[PDB]
RNA sequence: UGAGGAUUACCCA
RNA sequence: AUGAGGAUUACCCAUG
RNA sequence: UGAGGAUUACCCA
RNA sequence: AUGAGGAUUACCCAUG
């Protein structure tokens, strides 16, 4: 293998899709960002660690820009109003094989998918209900 | 509408698919749990509060079992042998427009899809490179 | 979806039925209550909890009034002479599967099933003879 | 006369239909016992007694087993790998009638009719939502 | 009945109507918005409780952008100076029946009513004279 | 003109119409009261002030009496069983347009209109649901 | 009294 | 609030 | 826990 | 100032 390549983050179907490209690898921590300044860029870091004798964790982090009225290389304060964060921990137990790894990522995909409740609420601005 | 419906959360393509459906809305913690004895159920809970005076942020936790059957006491109990954890939480500004929120929803998806180095990592029990 | 909706409570034919609706769902303690006075109207409230570890506990209250009219000082307020207090807890343990509390269900409804020992001595103001 | 008797508990159809028999009627404490094993049955008791000056209390208590066999050093017994416990305290002021006491009864068989809310969620392992 | 639905908030006959959804259901409170972002979205939220042994309190919170100068879509600071906010508590008596109720739902449609003195002095940026 | 004028509080069509009309202005609350004696009155309070620098806040109460005929020591008193108060509070903004404050006004006569999802709640001594 | 626990007519505040 | 802090996962830790 | 009470999500042992 | 704090409603509470 060799994953550490290039991927679309974000898919438009082909026109202005949001490609993200290796940028940093210090300290074992992969780092992949969008072609723009640091302030109005993707960005995507992941890494491994055994957090405990039964564990393995990944912790893996998305900054995604609030596109909307954005100028694009602008100095845009706060930067705050203009970055969303996510920040995603997965603990998996060191008994777990390939194929409850694969299962485990299906589970991720589901929850995610288009609509679905958790898509649809955080893409409408809402809650459940 | 009300986004409080049943999803697929592991779909095996129609043959041993596991789906979750809402079973509680307790404290403001929207609840989602497999078809199982609560010992060997999937869970998914989700919350989003406004977590400061400009962010709103979404708590999200999905819990997979690797199901057993375990002897206690001579008798047979359905039962977890262990669990694998995610816990996402996600801080939007105030500031963002709908189509803000899609495009967090679509960086999303695409971290996560088949093929990624993320997704790839994972399922293989590796870590980037 | 929502299992927090208006119910029939009393089943009087299709007439003088009483209905109880949702009206509020804090600290994780559901409540409805029946239309017109709250000071003459049927209450129900039920919540759950993880009362031990293997164990989750339902409380659930109701309470049936005695409508009547009060009258002091030439001023009359809608009342209940009286109420009766219904309270009932119930445990199942995490391993009960979808099946098990299914039977449970049933075991609930059959010992309250018209012409059974208890909802006949109850009935008539009556005890076990 | 006696509404001491038998009766079913859970009705099965015609076939697999829990009964429960009369056994004990010590101090006041009605007892009813399902068949075969007394470690493997369902169990119901029943009493009431004036609380106070103004009401009669009833004390109505249904147990459901979790059916298993323990096999411990070859050795094995008839068991229940766990219970169910309902516990229902019914309050009925002395001034009831006996058309209030049949309103009373019917107001607890509609609250736990197939169908309304509180059934639901309890044999799907649910809370309110 | 199930009033958790969608309504015209802002009639402006027919073209440019704002119309408020149902966007969140945690802890009995109700929450409906407008399709914006939440610093510019219209939004309204309600809940009832009993607040003492006597009376039911409605909490009613309507918040309203401010639209003349107002750039849609981006980031508007102060907070404050962009948005207005009402706040409404309405306590009523438990003794109060369906028709009183109907009673205080017309004193309110009548103290907002076009023309009147209330509503004329808050749209001419004014108090009573 | 003169904001302060009557006006009809609750509209019963023409006939058993409650009109409210100035009554005092001590302090810098305009209060209207209906023509009963004080204590069988329905009263409208309503003061705006510059609650900070950079917003004012309109106070505004709406008392709903339930009347009745009192027997004290022997003789009849005109009184109120009991009142119904509504309390509310509305902050605008000093940068709030004539057209922006209109909009704050149509919102507030938009919520209450009949058959909306609040004044249905309200009006049938339900939550929302 | 308790949306207090339970090995469920026990036990706790 | 922050942590490539931990967990038995709507809990705990540390810093601020 | 309680066949403990209650103005019933309170209170008592 | 904030409170889905209370009221007997131009008063009271709590926090800050």
């Amino acid at each position: 293998a060799s994953n550490f390549t290039q991927f679309v983050l974000v898919d438009n179907g082909g026109t202005g899709d949001v490609t993200v490209a290796p940028s940093n690898f210090a300290n074992g921590v992969a780092e992949w960002i969008s072609s723009n300044s640091r302030s109005q860029a993707y960005k995507v870091t992941c890494s491994v660690r055994q957090s405990s004798a039964q564990n393995r964790k990944y912790t893996i982090k998305v900054e995604v820009p609030k596109v909307a009225t954005q100028t694009v290389g602008g100095v845009e304060l706060p930067v705050a109003a203009w970055r969303s964060y996510l920040n995603m921990e997965l603990t998996i137990p060191i008994f777990a094989t390939n194929s409850d790894c694969e299962l485990i990522v299906k589970a991720m995909q589901g929850l995610l998918k288009d609509g679905n409740p958790i898509p649809s609420a955080i893409a409408a601005n809402s809650g459940i209900y």
